């Protein structure tokens, strides 16, 4: 059976570099996809000997529009990449009046506007072939703006939005789509672990990984609110309280 | 002085204008940025002729770094701006798959990149000040991934939570900030949803849904979201995963 190859981003460190370990030693080959090109380097090498699987290591900045554009052409035009690994490292330097407008346009372009470009990128590529994965690494910041992280958070809000959109209309093509929501990463978790687990969810074909959540059952609950909602509104007229 | 200015973006037409309207007419100064100059000249005009209020349109197409930097700019340094309306009538077209990298950056640019560096032009001189206000116009789609508008959706739930993260920041503050949600084949009208939502304005409500029949329903929503923060044990994977 074809085992394809996964591009990941975020590869140089942390939950990319172990995303890239792991299908690695699985037989995948790897497109490896971050601005560190150095320990992108020693990386690729270690996994080529361990595993003897093909891995291309691309440098890019995806706050760059050049870079970016680069690994969006790469993704539409490799009929070998089935699996995309949307993880971005970047967070949020403290509290909101310090950002200024430069981190916001990096904040925002990395963890959002990149990881969309990148999965319509290969979005239609694999609608064609009928077959694809998209993992979008979200984080659970996303359910708690009490955290003070306040446009991380939003950004890992939007990237579970995304992944439930893109499940519902790219899964009836074939297309899996995952999102991972790890935690605030006070013993916090090890990076082996939480994508060990990812992967548990990820053969599962899970919609929605989250390893530090303790009781599966309140994301069901949450996911039951929200449609509960919904099924209260009514855009005919304002609500009475309103009148 | 008395009434802050209140600076609106998308002032062009929709939500934006009635918004423009009815401050002008309860004595608020205004501060129009839209991309349409056509519109809004002919929305000044007639709203400084009936309200005697005094109406400042700044032409900015929000894509842009340079027009988007000029109302940061003036955010900023306009101390009588006391009301942000962060509004974008931008939506999506169609289906992801067709979808380009163009019209997904200036989704999100608009709908997100936009109003959150407006917020935090404001954000620094509303703290010194003690006061001021932040209304982010959402969507209920950012409730709603089913209804295949998955970018515009998932930048409105990006919008959602940024009004919780700066209510929680900037509210000890002084500083309130509201999300307004509207809707989304009988429509609401749009005077409607502008008197719905300024209803909930005076009342410094946080989060007001126009379209939502029970009230009840968001709060369930909400405790549903902190009741899954406090089952995220951080130490170890869920068992379920080995």
């Amino acid at each position: 059976t074809n085992l394809p190859t996964a591009l990941i981003t975020g590869a140089s460190s942390g939950i990319g570099a172990t995303y890239a370990e792991r299908f690695a030693r699985r037989g995948h080959n790897l497109v490896m996809v971050a601005r560190d090109k150095v320990r992108m380097d020693v990386l690729a090498s270690r996994l080529r000997e361990e595993t003897k699987v093909t891995i291309d290591v691309i440098q890019a900045d995806l706050t760059q529009q050049k870079d970016l554009a680069e690994v969006e052409t790469r993704l539409r035009e490799d009929t070998s990449i089935g699996i995309l690994i949307n993880n971005a490292g970047m967070g949020q330097s403290g509290a909101f009046v310090q950002q200024n407008a430069q981190s916001i346009d990096r904040l925002v372009m990395l963890n959002t506007t990149a990881p969309t470009r990148l999965a319509a990128a290969v979005a239609a590529r694999f609608a064609q072939e009928g077959k694809g994965s998209i993992v979008n690494i979200g984080s659970v910041v996303g359910f708690a703006p009490e955290l003070g992280m306040t446009i991380y958070g939003a950004t890992k809000a939007f990237v579970l939005f995304l992944s439930q959109g893109l499940n519902l209309e790219l899964g009836p093509k074939g297309i899996y789509v995952q999102a991972v929501l790890p935690a605030a990463t006070p013993e916090v978790m090890d990076v082996n672990e939480l994508v060990d687990a990812a992967l548990i969810g990820f053969d599962r074909k899970e919609l929605v990984t989250i390893p530090p959540l303790h009781v599966a059952e309140r994301w069901n609950e949450l996911d039951q609110a929200r449609q509960g909602l919904m099924s209260e509104i009514r855009q005919a007229h304002a609500a009475e309280r309103y009148l």
